[PDB]
């Protein structure tokens, strides 16, 4: 496994997911890379690669191959390379196209990987497994998050309230534009552009397509903070409308245009003020599909639907640039359950199902790996943080949860598996 | 009668004023509160906390308090009579009554989002947005909706929320890039909106030692400051440190860390001690959706605080039911989380719950009249359990017919009127 840009080997018996020209190509043996991470990230991780290329093997019938290619980051990397991000990683991701990975320690590392293959959109799927949940609507959950992820007071634009810095801020306002900020008063810089809103939205919306989504929501305090959040929310519609007209309908279009419902092969674009939104995915979660937000109320929206349907430690996630996406679990490192064969894989292996179905384009792949999880807390076999919320069951090791998604996987009938 | 002009201010006959002096507030038992009808369903639910508030009292204290009720104007009424939508009297007579119920009003023209009652807020200076979130029967998504009874103390006046923001093609946000980039290095792209984020020591101090008195008042057991401290570390981080040091400063001998409780004490809550902890904001809504049993007072800055507490409602069913109140120093202002309806307005439909909770809000908390609030929530109980509601409720209760704001009313005055006092005021009184 490669330590400097010209050690560079991938695997020889797969080749690599192009992009030159809007389009994505992969092909049946397509090379992706993995990268273990610290922490409990080895132990899920290594997890996925089994459970996924049971499924992959078992979906295609033999035809497609996922060639696994090691990249190197966190301890793994310090202990050979020397250093907790190589050069060569970032080279690899980026020849590569598409990687999976394990969580990181930071003494954040995953901030570096986003900003320099400019993985400007997080994506976060939200979906219900039937564990126990404590919203009464939790199987109506069925949306994906798109985050947009380099702005926002996310930025880190900002300084200490006693700093010099702040200080010469604080005038600059005052003398200029007459704002009025306390002298014991930090300050943050929230900045939102056109070019950023824009990327994302296009990336949500072309999700959409693919997906078969039927509304798509702006979040947004655009009420208040007319010149940021409010930008946010009218170029988001503008490029809709811009560049996706014909597979988009507005709210006020189906109330004049369409007697006041959206046509079916059709996208409603709508918008929601983001304390709202958090009130609708509550009130009415089958009413949402495809989030579309500025970092912050991505990050609180994301978690809000998480937590309804019980899946806190659960939750998948990826950050999608242009030709390019890593898959990783939102969870950190678990420093308390690493080498323990305790901790629930179930992220690390929808992040995997994440990146290869949703993203790559193989659908059957999703489909099995999700009809294993379900299965697996149908019948109440699964690892601790689950187990300890059901009456008298016996906690399954995380090996142990592995195998049993690998056999619910290959004893699956596919005629009840890939239906529509 | 109601006044338009500082000169016509008079309160009622046979009212005392409530007095702010020397930190304490004085509530006579015949105290004058003010009240404005406001907009659309304004006057119909503000008329229905007024008599649902009187039985209330009048039930309680067995006549010897009441309230002497001081109209005030604001929107379409001052408009008709005044010929403005915000008299200065109507300001310095809610600064004179110290306390000040009102409804709804309309956003005029092209003011900016709720223009009057920010006119309000900032005339008199009230800085804590305090909204109480409770459960009282209705259909509820939260399968623990029963185990939310939170209160969120939003800090009113900073944040983003403040209106420090310049367009993305004006020249003002062009010179703040520029001045950025050269300064400090900061890049910022040519095609972004720029706003600013400023928390002050004063602003967050003020909030949480109302917090912590409200925490004192109620026998609260936890106090939470909600907080993104770890990504913006020098504006909520700082909301955070500066929290925390007001409480250990000003309230030493009534509140315990968290950071110390599990170390020193016995690891479990001590007896007694407020537990004052914090919570990362998004793990915080996480937190108030898995195990709402574990908050109590909620302090959070302007939108963090915004946030929460839709969120919080929307668990228990309570959304157009939300009560709230500003208050500054001496003063408080309580209102519905709601609108002014306007589909809804002059109809006797719309559910006057939330008006009625808010002048609760106002006058058993923020005024020390427990028992005025344990009875109204009583009854508001019962009209649920029972099944006597206005259809916002009765629409998800299948077959039920539903009351007109007017008979809503009656009912809940007649629980009120028939309620068994030792049974709703055990443990309740004085």
């Amino acid at each position: 496994p490669p330590c400097t840009t010209e050690e560079l080997s991938p695997p020889p018996g797969g080749s690599l997911v192009e992009y030159s020209g809007g389009s994505l190509r992969v092909p049946d043996n397509p090379v992706v890379a993995f990268i273990r991470g610290d922490g409990v990230g080895p132990e899920v991780v290594e997890s996925a690669l089994k459970v996924v290329d049971a499924a992959v093997k078992k979906v295609y019938g033999g035809s497609r191959r996922i060639v696994w290619w090691e990249l190197l980051a966190g301890h793994l990397a310090r202990e050979k390379c020397g250093e907790l991000l190589p050069k060569a990683t970032l080279e690899g991701i980026r020849l590569a196209r598409v990687a999976l990975k394990g969580p990181l320690e930071t003494p954040s590392l995953n901030v570096a990987i986003r900003q320099a293959l400019d993985l400007y959109a997080n994506i976060r799927p939200v979906r219900y497994y039937g564990q126990p949940a404590p919203h009464k609507y939790a199987d109506r959950v069925d949306m994906v998050i798109f985050r947009e992820n380099t702005e926002d007071v996310y930025a880190g634009i900002e300084w200490p309230h006693d700093s010099p810095e702040a200080a010469r801020i604080r005038r600059f306002l005052a003398e200029e534009f007459g704002i009025s900020i306390r002298e014991d008063a930090g300050i943050g810089v929230k900045p939102i552009s056109r070019f950023a809103t824009r990327r994302l939205m296009e990336r949500a919306l072309e999700w959409a397509l693919r997906n078969g989504n039927t509304v798509v929501t702006i979040m947004h305090k655009g009420n208040i903070m007319k010149y940021t959040e409010g930008a946010f929310m009218r170029w988001a519609y503008e490029v809709a409308l811009e560049k996706f007209r014909e597979h988009v309908v507005t709210e006020q279009e189906v109330q004049e245009k369409y007697g006041g419902v959206r046509p079916e092969g059709k996208i409603l674009v709508n918008d929601r003020i983001a304390d709202n939104m958090l009130q609708q995915i509550i009130t009415r979660p089958w009413d949402y599909q495809v989030i579309v937000a500025p970092n912050l109320n991505g990050d609180y929206i994301s978690d809000a639907a998480s937590a309804l349907v019980g899946g806190i430690g659960m939750a998948a996630g990826m950050n999608m640039g242009d030709g390019i996406a890593v898959a990783e679990p939102v969870h950190g490192t678990a420093p308390k359950y690493a080498g323990k064969d305790l901790i629930n894989p179930s992220a690390e292996i929808l992040s995997a199902s994440l990146l290869i179905g949703e993203f790559m384009g193989w659908r059957e792949v999703k489909s099995i790996v999700e009809y294993a999880i379900r299965k697996a807390v149908q019948s109440k076999k699964v690892t601790q943080d689950l187990a300890r919320h059901m009456p008298g069951v016996q906690p399954l090791r995380t090996s142990e949860y592995t195998e049993t998604l690998i056999a619910y996987i290959d004893e699956a009938d596919l005629n009840e598996v890939l239906a529509g």
